[PDB]
């Protein structure tokens, strides 16, 4: 039940996710999951990053959900639940800007 998830922010806009994430106290990997503003059935994983090039910045990744059941950012790496997808990316950066570290305050 993704709505019970503390990292699930529900129906918030892309700009509002960036407002929350661009806080200086946030370390790399601070994240939240929200509904897509325009892709029915998809969610967006919003993640903070930091470098000397860009300073504090935010990346957005689309999480797809098949009616067949799997959740995924890349079709080659699927999960039975959004929760498992979050747990996997908390340990593997893979193609993300950073591994998921802390739930956005």
């Amino acid at each position: 039940s993704i709505q019970a998830e503390e990292w699930y922010f529900g129906k918030i806009t892309r700009r509002e996710s960036e407002r929350l994430l661009l806080n200086a106290e946030n370390p790399r990997g601070t994240f939240l999951v929200r509904e897509s503003e325009t892709t029915k059935g998809a969610y967006c994983l919003s993640v903070s990053d930091f470098d000397n090039a860009k300073g504090l910045n935010v990346k957005h990744y689309k999480i797809r959900k098949l009616d067949s059941g799997g959740f995924y950012i890349t079709s080659r790496t699927q999960f039975n639940s959004l929760q498992q997808l979050v747990a996997y990316y908390s340990k593997h950066a893979d193609g993300l800007c950073h591994r998921l570290t802390t739930v956005c305050p």
